[PDB]
C-alpha cells in the first residue's frame, strides 16, 4: 500500500513524537544527543540528532516539546508532546471553536489548541527560522502525537508559506477545527500533512463532528492491532474530508489503540 | 534456540500472567470468560477459558491473581499478579532470608514471598485440588510475572508431590532463596519450572547473589529487545545454577526491560 520510503518516514516521526514524552530531556542543553527510555525512539538515536531548543509548560497552554536538528536525515524537527494524562485530558476536553482568520479566512479552530499555539508561536517561529537559516537545505518537519499532533497541525497551517516547506506528521490527532479549516489543511501548498491514525483510536474521533468539527484529507490509517507490529500492507490511504472507513467508523473507540503507533507512544515504559 | 512447542507455551503463559494485571475483574463471577484490556492476552481470549476463582489482596502478603480453566488447551492455571507498582516494589524490596525446612532442607527462602505464599497456601491448594479432581487429565500450571513469578515458583515448590504434576512458568521472577533452594528448584520431581527472563531485566537480578541468593537452573533468556517481538530463535537456554551469560551479566540493568515478555506485561495500556 504505502511505499517503504514513506513507511520509514511514518516510523521515524512516530518516534520523534514518542520522544517528546520519553526523552530523557529538557533542562538538557542544546547540542545534547537525543535519547529515550524504554527503546521508545531507536531510529532517532541512530541519527546524529540533537536538541536545538527544549520547552516545558510554555505560555498559556503549558506547551511541551523540542526542536531538533538531524544531520543524518537532514531535518529540522519540531516535536510537540501530547498530554501527561491522556485519559483526564480527554475527560476535560472542551469543544469550543474560536475564530482564526489569521490562519485562513472563514476558519475556526478548537479554542485552546489555537490559543496554546498562538501563545508560543513567536518564540517557536523564531527558533525554527533560526534553524532554517543555519541549514537552508534541511527539510522542516513538525510532528506530534495526540494533543501534540494537534499543536503540530496548527503550528503548521500557521507557519506555512513563509518560504520554506513545512511537513506535518500527526499521530492520533484530534480534529482541530471547522469544515473551513479542514479544507485549507487538505489543499494548502508549501508542505504536506500526513495525518496518521490507528484502528479505533478514541482521540481522532474528538471533538465530534456534531460540535462543528471536520477532518482534513487524506488519512493514513493503520489497521494492525494494538501491540502488533506494522507493515506497509496494513497502512491504508483514505481520501475525502470527513471520510469514513478508516478511524472514523461507527464502533466503540479505545484508549489503548491511541497508544500504539508503530510502537509505544503517549507513554513510557 | 528453543523449540516451537516451548515457544508457544512460553507465549501462552506470558499472556495468562499478563491477564493477572489487565483482566477486567477480581470480583468477576466464577465461570465468566477471561478477557483483557489492550490486547494483553489474545491467546487466552482465543481459548475456551473461564475463571474458577478470583482472589485480591488475599492474606498477609496481599496476594492477587486467579485460577482458570482452559478447555481448549486442557489446563488448570493459577496466575499470580505482580505488584501494582513495580518501581516502588523494586525500591522497597526486602532482602531477608528465612528458614524453609518444610520444603527444602538447609534451604532458605525470601521472607516476604515465602510468608505471602504460606498465608494463602491452604485456600489455594484446596481450589487447585478441586479442579484436578474434576479434570483429572488437565495439566496444572502455576504462572506469574515479577512478584507473581516468585510466588508461583514458591507455590509450585510447595504443592508438588501430591500426585499431580505442577508446571511453573515464571516471567522476570526475582531470586527466591538460597543456594540450597536453587538446587532444590533445579532437581525437584513432579513438574518443570520454566524460568524466563528478558535481556537485562533488573528483577531477575534481585535480590543480589551478595545477599545469599541463588538462581535455579536452567534459565530461558529472551535476547530480543524491549518492544520487539519474540521468536523461538530469540530464546537461549542457559545451563547452571547462577549461570552468567544470560540475564546474569555484570552490565547494567533496566526497569523497562522488565515490562516486555513476548508482549506488554506488568502494566496495561
Ligand atoms: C552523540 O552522537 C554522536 C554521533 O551521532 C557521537 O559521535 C557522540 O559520541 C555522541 N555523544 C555522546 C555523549 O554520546
Ligand atoms: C465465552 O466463550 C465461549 C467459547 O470460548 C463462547 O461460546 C461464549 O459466547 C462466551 N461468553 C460470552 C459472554 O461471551
Ligand atoms: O523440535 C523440537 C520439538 C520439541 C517439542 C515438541 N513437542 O512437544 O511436540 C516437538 C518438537
Amino acid at each position: 500500500e504505502v511505499s517503504q520510503d514513506l513507511f520509514n518516514q511514518f516510523n521515524l516521526f512516530a518516534q520523534y513524537s514518542a520522544a517528546a514524552y520519553c526523552g530523557k530531556n529538557n533542562d538538557a542543553p542544546a547540542g545534547t544527543n537525543i535519547t529515550c527510555t524504554g527503546n521508545a525512539c531507536p531510529e532517532v538515536e541512530k541519527a546524529d540528532a540533537t536538541f536545538l531548543y527544549s520547552f516545558e509548560d510554555s505560555g498559556v497552554g503549558d506547551v511541551t516539546g523540542f526542536l531538533a536538528l538531524d544531520n543524518t536525515n537532514k531535518l529540522i524537527v519540531l516535536s510537540f508532546r501530547g498530554s501527561r494524562s491522556i485519559e483526564n485530558w480527554i475527560g476535560n476536553l472542551n469543544f469550543d471553536l474560536k475564530e482564526i482568520n489569521d490562519i485562513c479566512s472563514g476558519c475556526r479552530g478548537h479554542d485552546g489548541f489555537t490559543s496554546s499555539w498562538r501563545s508560543v508561536a513567536d518564540t517557536l517561529r523564531q527558533k525554527v527560522e533560526d534553524a532554517v537559516r543555519e541549514h537552508p537545505d534541511y527539510r522542516v518537519v513538525f510532528t506530534g502525537h495526540s494533543l501534540g499532533g494537534a499543536l503540530a497541525t496548527v503550528a503548521g497551517a500557521d507557519l506555512r508559506g513563509n518560504g520554506y516547506d513545512i511537513d506535518v506528521f500527526s499521530y492520533g490527532a484530534p480534529r482541530v477545527g471547522n469544515r473551513a479549516f479542514a479544507e485549507f489543511l487538505t489543499v494548502q501548498t508549501g508542505g504536506t500533512l500526513y495525518r496518521i491514525t490507528h484502528t479505533n483510536d478514541i482521540v481522532p474521533r474528538l471533538p465530534p463532528r456534531e460540535f462543528g468539527y471536520s477532518h482534513s484529507s487524506p488519512e493514513y490509517w493503520i489497521k494492525s492491532g494494538t501491540l502488533v507490529p506494522v507493515t506497509r500492507n496494513d497502512i491504508v490511504k483514505i481520501e475525502g474530508i470527513d471520510a469514513t472507513g478508516g478511524n472514523n467508523q461507527p464502533n466503540i473507540p479505545d484508549i489503548p489503540a491511541h497508544l500504539w503507533y508503530f510502537g509505544l507512544i503517549g507513554t513510557c515504559l
